[PDB]
C-alpha cells in the first residue's frame, strides 16, 4: 500500500507555496524535469517487481 | 535510462508543455510532485520486503 504520510502532506504544501511563484519558463522546465522522473521511478518499481519474482 | 517507448512519451510531453499556460503548468507540476512521492513510497515498499 502506498498513500501520502503525514509529512509528505506537508511536502506537498510547501511544493504549493514554491509553484504558485514560480514563472512560465521555471514551471515548464521543473515539470518535464518531473514527467521524466516519473518515467524513470516506472522503471526503478517494474525492475524491483521483476528482482522479487525471480 | 528511459525505454524507446518512453523516449518517446518525453517528446510529446516536450510539445505539449511548451504550449502549456502558466496556470495549467503549475496545476500539473503539482500533480506530478504528489505522484512522485506517492511512487517513492511504492519504492519504499517493494524495498522493504527486504525482510530476509
Amino acid at each position: 500500500l502506498v498513500d501520502l504520510s503525514f509529512e509528505q502532506e506537508f511536502q506537498m504544501r510547501v511544493m504549493e507555496e514554491q509553484v504558485s511563484a514560480m514563472s512560465l519558463q521555471e514551471a515548464r522546465e521543473l515539470l518535464l524535469q518531473a514527467s521524466r522522473l516519473l518515467m524513470m521511478k516506472d522503471n526503478v518499481i517494474r525492475s524491483l517487481v521483476k528482482r522479487a519474482a525471480r
